[PDB]
């Protein structure tokens, strides 16, 4: 079933899990790599590319950088498996591992120079997908058989689709999404889309609260331009982030109890192997 909003403050969702007894979890990171990131800094960051390289952090830079604030604690061991995704090496149909031998990063620190280190060689492309991403962090999930994880998508939600639908009818990209997300459901995986950028985000929306075929709500959408644009301190803009990033994470977590999924080999999921970073 749908989950709502249950939680309106960090500290509830702290007991949320307290109550729960979560004992163990990590994190899987995947960063949208396609060619829309030109176009979807329009209004939220003056024209420039998301992924546009400065003295000033781009979107990008700064949401690897509040959840390294935020979040870290919720990856046991600190190691963080990073995937890129829609680069023209990949398309919509694989990733890529941050590193050549799929070597994690060594903490969100890490994380972000690797971004940064990757993302000027790459040909930023098409279509988008997230599909590949998805069924990454299942094969990550499965391989470890069964431990509980979150995987954050960092993404302008600009997921491949005709503009004259007609209408409800899905794109081959967010028909292939919606299977994924609906067999990600099948493992002990929470997702959380962080959207960077203008948007629009009707259809993150729609991953978030409007799937019927998947097994529980396995995915929270966390409007990051919003959080950051509201007038307000920056240590409560990192706790608005937290809270709405881990929001589900009590319910879901329990669920994949409930499903009998926590610490379940599944035996149906494809071996995914991410592609080596494009790079030098
Ligand atoms: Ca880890
Ligand atoms: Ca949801
Ligand atoms: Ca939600
Ligand atoms: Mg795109």
């Amino acid at each position: 079933s749908k989950i709502s909003d249950n939680y309106s403050s960090l500290l509830q969702v702290s007991e949320a899990l307290g109550r729960a007894g979560l004992e163990s979890s990590n994190l899987i990171v995947g960063i949208d790599f396609t060619k829309s990131n030109e176009w979807t800094g329009a209004k939220s960051f003056n024209r420039k590319s998301l992924h546009h390289l400065s003295n000033t952090p781009n979107p990008y830079e700064q949401a690897i950088t509040i959840i390294g604030r935020t979040l870290a604690a919720f990856d046991e061991d600190n190691l963080i498996p990073c995937y890129g995704f829609g680069d023209a090496s990949t398309h919509d149909q694989d990733v890529f591992s941050f590193y050549p031998e799929g070597r994690f990063c060594n903490g969100f620190e890490e994380v972000l120079a690797r971004y940064r280190e990757i993302v000027p060689q790459l040909k930023l492309a098409g279509p988008t997908s997230f599909a590949p991403i998805i069924e990454m962090a299942m094969t990550v999930v499965e391989q470890s058989s069964g431990q509980y994880h979150v995987l954050v998508i960092i993404a302008d939600g600009q997921v491949t689709r005709s503009v004259d639908t007609e209408h409800g009818r899905l794109s081959p990209q967010e028909q292939k999404t919606v299977d994924a997300i609906v067999k990600a459901s099948t493992l002990p995986l929470s997702i959380v889309l962080v959207g960077v950028g203008d948007g629009p985000w009707d259809m993150m929306q729609e991953f978030d609260d409007n799937i019927p075929a998947r097994a529980f709500d396995n995915f929270q959408f966390v409007n990051f331009t919003e959080i950051m644009s509201k007038n307000k301190d920056q240590s409560r803009k990192e706790t608005e982030f937290a809270l709405s990033a881990l929001m589900e994470i009590p319910p879901q977590y329990k669920a994949t109890i409930e499903l009998n999924l926590l610490g379940v080999r599944n035996g149906n999921i494809p071996q995914r192997i991410p592609l080596p970073p494009p790079v030098q």
